[PDB]
């Protein structure tokens, strides 16, 4: 059932309890909830999304950053990127599967066998994940030739139709650049290529976000409990250092109530998230803690390190024709290609969007249109590493997001990001666009130095959205990393984390469909583990 009022729940025990109702954890309470003899509490500190069509309708997206569903986090002033940005987040079931433009990908097997191979993460690989994406996806393209591929799965993924005549020109003018047109989702990487994307869609134009695919067709399962409108403050430890369950506020007075898991807690609340409620709840770098006034129960140092991000730029162009007044999710196709010889994944992708993009091109004085459309580079595998710390020991408190965008000390995110803009403007000027390209109007045409696109790319650039990697997975033995490989919090007993939190190194590809796969897979552990 369904609980939105926590004065309606009397029994407040549970086997398991999920924190956080978003990608990975609306995966991970509806699998475990599928074995019948245990009961399991998922709580969403955001509202339940059934019903709400600026949620379900994913050609609305757009609409809902900023808006009562966006947790809205601020980024730290910037050393050499652009103060201005926000780190949206969703604030409803779902979580940000809720709140995205449902572009769906397998992450590349070179990406995923290396968080084992280098990364210290034994049993994270290819073969672990590939059942896995097939056991999630109900995918339009599966079939006796695609044996890799799911055709039964909760999220449904299907090819966006080549309708923008647009998007069609845009493609054949990346093969006249030399990008190919490329299928996704093969099982084999794409490093130079280009096609409009799959979408976790349904084919009614409701996003199959992690709450409609996992979590609608069981609210009203006998051993599953679903708590929405309830913000977890802290997890509780017991004397033996076992999590016991989590203290959760409601949004009436503010009072503070306990659920109790009998057997394990799973945190999902996403990669800002999680890393500040582990420091609240005592695990975290002892020094940062200690200044907050904060009990150190696990000294962990790696929690809120090594966060990581696509961060993304923009070229914008007035269009020479009505551009389309319809679409899937406005941004309907992306272009991989490498920046340098020998890569097997591409270090550069842009997306295409039917629609200007002057969120952070207005303020610096960029001329705009309503007619228009958008080519927005990012850095792939980025090598600046930021942080996510506790701005006070006060719950209610956005923590500090800083990802220190282009620190890197070899120059490679800001070096790519320039070649990303050239390779946009070269992509506009070829000849099957000549009917749809207009004036650029930003950067501008001026603008041709590596010195002007840097300082362009400085003030104006922003993210993907895809914050991974602060609370990262990786050996036994390596301190730095909060979490062994089976998701476990070291220093303590009965609590996991499963969210975009745990990856060591970003993924190649917009990460949605890989952090459902993590929420999968955590389930399985914790199954394996229950049997013993
Ligand atoms: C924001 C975003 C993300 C995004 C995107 C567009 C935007 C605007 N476009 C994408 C796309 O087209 N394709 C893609 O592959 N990824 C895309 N992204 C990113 C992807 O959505 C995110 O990386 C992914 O959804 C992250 O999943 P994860 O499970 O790590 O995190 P989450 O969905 O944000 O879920 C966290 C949930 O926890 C709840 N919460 C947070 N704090 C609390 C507390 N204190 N108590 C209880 N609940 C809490 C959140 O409300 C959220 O529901």
């Amino acid at each position: 059932m369904h609980i939105d009022n926590i004065e309606n729940l009397s029994d407040r025990e549970f086997d398991y309890i999920v924190v956080g109702g978003g990608s990975a954890g609306a995966a991970v309470a509806a699998r475990l909830s599928e074995d019948p003899a245990v009961s399991v509490a998922l709580v969403e500190a955001g509202p339940d999304d059934r019903g709400v069509p600026e949620v379900l309708q994913l050609d609305r997206w757009m609409e809902l950053l900023e808006s009562g569903y966006d947790w809205d986090y601020p980024i730290e002033p910037q050393e050499n990127g652009n103060s201005f940005m926000r780190h949206a987040r969703a604030k409803v079931m779902g979580g940000c599967s809720s709140h995205n433009s449902c572009i769906a990908f397998w992450a590349p097997r070179e990406d995923l066998d290396e968080w084992e191979a280098k990364y210290g993460a034994t049993g994270w690989n290819a073969e672990a994940a590939w059942p896995l994406y097939k056991r999630l996806e109900t995918n339009e393209d599966a079939g006796p030739d695609a044996p890799h591929h799911g055709d039964s799965g909760p999220v449904h993924l299907m090819n966006v139709p080549p309708k923008d005549p647009t998007g069609v020109a845009l493609l054949d003018a990346c093969e006249q650049a030399g990008i190919p047109r490329a299928k996704f989702n093969t099982g084999t990487t794409v490093v130079n290529g280009a096609n409009f994307f799959q979408i976790n869609r349904r084919a009614d134009g409701t996003r199959s976000s992690s709450s409609v695919s996992y979590i609608h067709p069981i609210v009203e399962q006998e051993n599953f409990t679903l708590l929405t409108g309830l913000r977890a403050r802290q997890l509780v430890f017991d004397a033996d250092r076992r999590c016991t369950g989590v203290d959760i506020v409601d949004s009436a007075f503010g009072h503070t109530h306990r659920l109790t898991a009998r057997n394990e807690v799973v945190l999902s609340t996403g990669a800002i998230d999680t890393p500040k409620l582990l420091m609240l709840s005592g695990i975290g770098p002892a020094a940062h803690l200690a200044e907050h006034g904060i009990e150190v129960l696990v000294d962990s140092p790696g929690v809120g390190e090594h966060l990581q991000d696509h961060p993304e730029g923009v070229v914008q162009f007035e269009a020479k024709q009505p551009m389309v007044a319809e679409s899937t999710q406005w941004w309907e196709i992306g272009i991989f290609t490498p920046t340098e010889d020998g890569l097997d994944r591409p270090d550069l992708m842009m997306h295409y969007g039917s629609v200007p993009f002057d969120m952070n091109t207005l303020r610096h004085g960029y001329p705009t249109t309503e007619n228009g459309f958008s080519l927005t580079p990012n850095v792939t595998h980025a090598r600046s590493r930021g942080t996510v710390r506790l701005r006070s020991r006060d719950f209610r408190d956005k923590p500090m997001v800083d990802p220190r965008y282009f620190t890197d000390p070899e120059g490679h995110d800001m070096r790519v990001m320039v070649a990303g803009i050239r390779k946009a403007r070269e992509i506009a000027a070829q000849p099957a666009m000549a009917e749809w390209t207009g004036r650029e109007l930003s950067p501008g045409v001026e603008a041709q130095t590596d010195e002007e696109l840097q300082d362009y790319i400085r003030k104006t650039h922003n993210t993907v959205y895809h914050p991974v990697g602060t609370v990262r997975m990786g050996a036994v033995e390596d301190e730095m990393s909060p979490l062994d490989p089976e998701l476990r919090v070291k220093g303590v007993t009965g609590l996991r984390v499963a969210d975009a939190s745990v990856m060591p190194e970003h993924v190649t590809v917009n990460p949605n469909i890989t952090v459902m796969m993590i929420g999968e897979r955590c389930a399985d552990l914790i199954r394996s583990a229950r049997a013993g």
